[PDB]
């Protein structure tokens, strides 16, 4: 991978692996979503960041996620080179956005986008604060100057709000646990380990005979290594359309809340 | 990836990825066996298999793992580039083996080994088969026909037989269900899902002070995707410790296995 000729975006190539895609033999949301993960992670490490700046690790502040939107028009097929570009932008004292766009190597068309908004949070009260001037300083000089928007449409569905699922849910799946392999370097449950959860309540049929188009999830806690999730959907809707929730198991407090959209194959 | 000269193994580079390492910043077993399995399926492509030959699709015949060996002397950090040499031999009627040979690109020094039994079986019915000389054939002209192991010792940790484990376990992890994420393009539990449920009966503090150098792993039965597994381990010495998963309900066994760890 690489910074762009302007050092403001990075690109890099992946070449989609067997254990990567799933029945269509066609990459899964989550290898997209560790692929956006992995891009984001080699852009930061390219311009000198962790993604903490130098007065962020003196204060104890992290960038930690609130929201995920991903818009898939084509899953990449096995032994096939997906590339992806990468670009953050300031959005004031709310916090920051990195977007993506994802595309076929040998054709040159896009396949797919992605946005995320992230929040600055302290590491060990967990408590979530605006973007000071003094951090700010140290990032805009990596992000592009004019708006930069993967999703720039006027009524956009990556910045819908998204309601909280009511009981009874139509379908549900119980007592979800992350192993070690959920957890990222810092003992944490990885983000793509919540959009997996989400899709377990989804019913084989609909994955069958589906395709999942568009994701948006806002992540409202973490699970913790020793927690358990009860996932719950119920159908909102040729488009299938579905409101999700994930809760932890006992108290039923909420970690995320979800919507995804699937077209008919 | 590419064939070699004589056109008889395979090499790939492989970059290790953020989400790919654990605590210690290097790669997880689980990358690893993951890695291991893809250059393997990049091999079978590169010579015109899928690994079912021409009479197995004819016959509803499919290769399937019987045991995984692996030992690490070191784990590759975080944008390191690993390369792994693999290659396939004929074990006569009993099956075929795949090896593997991991070195670090920059050092070009060993830093890791496998080794994996395969056996004949058929699709449908399950039932285990000898491999018979029409699929020998169909196979041969792509292995060494010299022996070339990468554990070639003689008594290795690879050849060992394994205990079954008895009630009451030390450690346990109950309740293990396969995602979608854990299954293959097949639909079936990938085989690197059992070495991550055999791992999570092992202690924090262990993970924690330790670092895995051996791992031999059985395959008796499959997890389906509706199944519940139960993670069993009993120490048994570094660190040794013995393994069992089984099926929650009625402790039907799916495998067993051992572990060496060393002291960091
Ligand atoms: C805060 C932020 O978005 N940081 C960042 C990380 N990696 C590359 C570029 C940038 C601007
Ligand atoms: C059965 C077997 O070992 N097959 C194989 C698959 N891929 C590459 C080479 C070979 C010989």
């Amino acid at each position: 991978g690489s910074l762009t000729e302007d050092g403001l975006s990075y690109k890099e190539k992946f070449v989609v692996r067997s254990y990567e895609v799933g029945s269509n033999k066609t990459a899964t949301v989550e290898t997209i979503a560790n692929l956006l993960q992995e891009v984001g992670c080699n852009h930061a490490q390219s311009v000198g960041f962790s993604a903490t700046t130098t007065t962020m690790r003196k204060l104890h502040l992290i960038w930690v996620t609130a929201r995920m939107h991903i818009e898939i028009y084509k899953y990449p097929a096995w032994g096939d080179v997906v590339e992806i570009e990468t670009w953050c932008q300031s959005e004031g004292r709310i916090g920051t956005r990195r977007d993506w766009i994802l595309k076929d190597s040998v054709t040159g068309e896009v396949t797919g986008r992605a946005t995320s908004k992230w929040v600055m949070m302290n590491q060990d009260t967990r408590r979530l604060q605006k973007v000071s001037d003094d951090v700010r300083d140290e990032y805009l000089v990596f992000c592009p100057q004019e708006p930069r928007l993967a999703f720039p449409e006027e009524n956009n569905r990556s910045l819908k709000k998204i309601p909280k699922l009511e009981d009874p849910a139509q379908y549900s799946m119980i007592g979800l646990k992350p192993r070690r392999a959920d957890l990222d370097m810092n003992q944490h449950v990885n983000n793509v380990t919540y959009i997996g959860w989400v899709l377990e309540s989804i019913p084989q049929e609909i994955v069958d005979t589906h395709e999942l188009q568009v994701i948006t999830l806002d992540y409202r806690r973490e699970c913790q290594q020793d927690d358990v999730v009860d996932s719950l959907t119920t159908t909102t809707s040729n488009d299938s359309q579905f409101l999700h929730l994930l809760r932890l198991s006992g108290d039923g407090q909420e970690i995320n809340r979800g919507t995804t959209l699937w077209r008919k194959k």
